[PDB]
Order: structure tokens, then sequence, then C-alpha cells
């Protein structure tokens, strides 16, 4: 299996991250430099034609991080925990994926992308949004153990892409104290946490 | 099963044309006043306390529209088609559920719930942001007869919910030839989708 990933990004981190819990070993392909000018055809034609991350599973070529973790729970998982088939418990995990790419990356991204990347202004709204997203999520752990069951989960991997990001980036997260108290329990769960996560953080901090 | 909806939102259409496609039952409830003056606190703990639509399935709430949708094809679904159990299959409709809802209907709310809502001044950038979408939706549909695989699947539903409320609203989709192409195929196929789709677009046609 190929993974191309980009090591910084919180979606490239959550499906190494769930590899990792599910003992899955990737090829790891780093697609820095798959811009820059004189790429020969051959180079861009073996390149992802969507977004990073991307996997290559025998041929079979799939974007979309949150889909990349749902089909490589199934398809290599061991064990139910991580991705329960029983439907009800299913059905809350996916719930919270959708949560974790709409509300919380996605205001993530929106404050700190113009930041780290175009040296922009920042936005006092949109540092807001990380706020309420963060708001949501401390509500749903609320006298919980995991994000979204009794278990660890793929929605406890991705979420924990983007929570670890912020702290990086000092984000104060004490005031959601679900948040915190869940964020510290979760590191030493998450199988080889610092290699495939921390490793990534770096470029933030 | 109960089902909390406003009968306009694309996301309460997209989880009653899936209920149609399933043959599935449900007891349609409207949260219109829900937020009026003086709603009895029994009325206001009865209401869904995150977003619509909501099912309450014996006991069981699930909100956001494309868990509900995967979870009804799973639980109530007689035959595969519509949600494939081959894991490849699946791992696609995945990914176009998560490209709807974060290209497709996100552009469509961007740029139309200001005007709608709001009454506000109409963003050239975001209306913009809808085509972007739709030239991906063109290119998924190049020499496919559906949008997430051979058969028409949940993915189909949730998109065409947004797409037929661009088409009310005097969007023009000639340019997406693949779309175009791909909605009028999609309609008749669509179990019950005049009673469930077109009824609730009159708000916006």
């Amino acid at each position: 299996m190929d993974f191309y990933q980009l090591p910084g990004s919180p979606p490239c981190r959550a499906v190494a991250l769930t590899a990792a819990a599910l003992d899955i070993e990737m090829n790891f392909k780093q697609v820095n430099l798959m811009n820059g000018e004189h790429l020969k055809p051959e180079f861009l034609k073996i390149n992802p034609q969507h977004t990073i991350p991307t996997i290559d599973d025998n041929g079979f070529r799939l974007w979309e991080s949150r889909a990349i973790m749902t089909y490589l729970a199934d398809q290599y998982g061991k064990n139910d925990t991580l991705y329960p088939k029983d439907l009800k418990k299913r059905a809350i995990v996916n719930q919270r994926l959708y949560f974790d790419l709409c509300s919380l990356y996605k205001s993530f991204m929106d404050y700190y992308y113009p930041i780290i990347f175009m040296k922009a202004v920042k936005d006092q709204a949109k540092y807001e949004n990380i706020g309420t997203a963060l708001s949501f999520l401390d509500k749903f752990l609320e006298g919980e153990n995991y994000v979204a069951g009794k278990n660890m989960t793929l929605a406890d991997l991705s979420i924990v892409s983007t929570v670890s990001t912020l702290e990086a980036l000092d984000y104060d997260l004490s005031k959601y104290k679900n948040v915190t108290r869940w964020f510290a329990k979760i590191k030493p769960e998450i199988p080889k946490y610092e290699e495939y996560n921390n490793a990534g953080l770096k470029m933030f901090k």
C-alpha cells in the first residue's frame, strides 16, 4: 500500500495514526515537490490527481482521509472497536467524522492557513469559530472517555490530528476541560502517536 | 421512526429520498415553529438538541444527514446497490458523500443562504465556488451513469438534493454536460422523487 502524504497536514496524520492503530504497513511517499517546475510527465502521472492524503492499495486509489480511514478499518482491522460493525455505534462514529471535517478541521484551516501559508492578518471571527467547534467537541465528551463511543474509534484519531495541532500552535484548550482530559488520556493509548503525529507537528510548533 | 425535518433543506430531502428508496416509512415531524416564543419545556425537550434532520429510531437519536443515510441503508436496505457492502465501492460512496457536504452543499449554502435568509448582497466569489464544485462533480460523472459507482447510490441521492435546488433557483447546469445528463436520468429512477423532493423545492423556486 502506497500512502501519498504531506507530513504536516492533519488529514495525513489521521490516516497514518489509523494505519498504526491497525498495525498496517504503508509505503510513505512525500508529495512536497510534486508542484515544482520541470517534473517529468511520468512523475506527474503517478502524482495523485486529487487531494492529499491518497492511498494506492494494489491499484485501488482512494482520496479523502476519512473515507480512507473507514476503508482501512474494515479492510484491515482485526477487531471491531476502532470502527464498530454495530450499526448504531458505527453511525455515531460516522456522525463525529463529519463533525470533525466541517467544524473542527474547517475552523482550524480557516484561521491558521491564511496565517501560516499566506502570512495574512489574523481573523478574529475565524479564531472564535475554533472555540465554537471545540465547545461542541467538549459537549460530546461530557461524561465520556472517547469522542464517539465507549472505546477509542477512528473519530478519536481524526479529531486528535487537529486538536494536537491546535496545542502545538499554542491554542489554549484548558477551558475545554473535557477536551483537555480526553487529549491527555488519548495520547498514551494511540499506537505510535509520537512517531506518526508529533513528528509532523514540528513545522507548526 | 420519527423524522424531524424542515421540508426545504436539502439534507432533509436527502434523508427523505433515502427512506423512499429503501421503502422505509417514517413519521415526519415539522420543526418550523420550534424556536418560537413560549413553546412549553415539554415541547422543547422533544425538540432535537442538535441539527436538522434528526431521526429517532425507537429511541436511537441520530443527526447528520449523511450518517442517517448510511445508517438507514445498512439497517433497512434489502439489497446492496444503494450502499454496497463491498469495501472499495463503499469507500467511493463515502468519499463522494464527503465531497457532497464540503464542496457541493457548502458552496450552495455559502451563496444562497445570505441571499435567501438575510436578503444580503450576492457574493460573486461565493457564486463561482458553486461552479468549482460542479466542475468536480462533472469530472466524477465523465463516462459514468452515476456519481459514485455503477448503480445509483446514496451519493446520488445526497447530491441530487442540492443539484435539484440549484436548478430550482435558476442556476444553469447546461455547461456541466455530465451533471445535466445525470440529473435528467436520475430523477425518473429515484423512487417518489416528486413527492419527497420537488414538494420541498417550492419555497426556493
